[PDB]
């Protein structure tokens, strides 16, 4: 059975609203190492995380997912030299700002793809690596968009589809994967944000008038999903529950 | 009832395998103008297109969809100075090469989004424009991936999701939209191509063992879908036919 006990986890975007709560939730278990990679530099959050569980070593490295893949490789080299093995990679970076088209795509899709691609060099069983687990943070918008943020939603559709494909490639690579797709979660991401071409200037207000869940509840279900360790899962973390999507079979390549 | 008669159409990627056949099919109708934008330079094809229908004016402009949006704006300014009005925009650029991660995303999703965003400056009714129609070329891989090209399939998932959102924004912008999503079509795109991290080196050979359709049949159904002019349609152009797809409602924002 899978357990987080004595595991080495890399958490990209571990200091954000959902990230920090998920990091705190993870530290209730006796991981060996929790390595947080983020562009947020918050020494006080790191101090808090180090204080939760004395049995876990918490390390922070500054990281911007939009750098070229060679730079990600350089940092992974440093982290694998420090840890030797990495069991789980959580790719959680995301921005919500449809005024930033290039950056939305670079952070939410390209960066996630590149960190995954870069860690496959250390883990791919075809290269003699040990395999690994990838947990990608998608979004319910990858199933059905928030149409007022069309660019963002399309990036999340890409993450869901890409992750489902990674899971189908597990037999070849040895790396399993799944998405955790939160519903609307109360963080700074959704407190105030820009709709594409300002189609809906009151998008944040309108969205937050409907049901949401706190980041603590999302984090609880995020770690429960990790512990279930189900390759190919399309987990939905909405309104405080943990559910899973049955993706519609519209077409099949035959291969 | 919508008609292509006397319309002005901009077709990005109108000279490729599907593109050129669709351009020929469009010229069976009495368009006012067909403006082909592509990075392919094929003067013989442009002369051939001009000769199909003497009532239509065919103009070619070299164009690479990966340029920054301000460049696309400069080109569109020129086309609107040339023709005054544009009725339909077809975004059809695509590459299939999972060894080119950044370029696959830049061509298949970012470029499409940018051309759409640039033309909205001219068409958005909130900018005093006349509205318009956007036809985006997706792919069946946006419904269900070819998992051996996970980066490409994710880009197409993004196009389908983004286009659906454009259609929901029509009441605000005046710009309607739909995707045409071909199944496997016999063009040079699929004769030989690279899988992500070479997970499947014989991906083209394996895929081509399964059913494919001619690009001419795809083109016939592409123009039929344009003539149906259904805002929000998700068209599947597979095995020589045209069918709508009903997208599953897994989640709803409430707005
Ligand atoms: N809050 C919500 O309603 C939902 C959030 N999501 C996703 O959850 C994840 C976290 O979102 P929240 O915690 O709500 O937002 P947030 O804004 O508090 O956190 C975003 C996280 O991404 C990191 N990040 C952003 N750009 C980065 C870059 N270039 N390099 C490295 N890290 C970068 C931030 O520093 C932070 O760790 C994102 O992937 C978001 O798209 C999914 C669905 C719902
Ligand atoms: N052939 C197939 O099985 C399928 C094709 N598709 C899509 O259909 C479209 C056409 O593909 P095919 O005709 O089969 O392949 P193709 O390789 O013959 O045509 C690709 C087209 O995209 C253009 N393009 C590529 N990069 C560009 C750039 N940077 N700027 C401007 N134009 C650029 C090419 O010059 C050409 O017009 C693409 O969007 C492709 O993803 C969708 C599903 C099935």
């Amino acid at each position: 059975s899978f357990t987080l006990t004595n595991k080495n986890v890399i958490f990209v975007a571990g200091l954000g609203g959902i990230g920090l709560d998920t990091s705190k939730e993870l530290l209730k278990r006796d991981l060996k190492n929790l390595v947080i990679l983020d562009r947020i530099e918050n020494p006080a959050a790191i101090a808090e995380l180090k204080a939760i569980n004395p049995k876990v070593t918490v390390t922070f490295y500054p990281y911007d997912v939009t750098v070229p893949i060679a730079e990600t490789t350089k940092l992974l080299k440093t982290i694998f030299a420090q840890l030797k093995t990495v069991d789980v990679l959580i790719n959680g970076a995301g921005i919500l700002d449809d005024h930033q088209i290039e950056r939305t795509i670079a952070v939410n899709y390209t960066g996630l793809v590149n960190t995954t691609t870069a860690i496959l060099d250390f883990w791919d069983k075809r290269k003699g690596g040990p395999g690994g687990i990838i947990c990608n943070i998608g979004s319910v918008t990858g199933f059905n968009a928030i149409y007022q943020v069309p660019v963002y939603s399309g990036t999340k559709a890409a993450v869901v589809n890409f992750t489902s494909s990674l899971a189908k490639l597990a037999p070849i690579t040895g790396v399993t994967a799944y998405t955790v797709n939160p519903g609307i979660t109360r963080t700074t991401l959704v407190h105030k944000f820009n709709s594409w071409l300002d189609v809906e200037p009151q998008v944040a207000e309108k969205l937050l008038a409907h049901p949401t869940q706190p980041s603590l509840a999302c984090a609880e279900n995020f770690v429960k999903a990790i512990e279930l360790n189900q390759n190919g899962a399309i987990w939905k973390l909405d309104l405080g529950t943990l559910e899973a999507i049955q993706w519609t079979k519209h077409w099949d390549s035959g291969i």
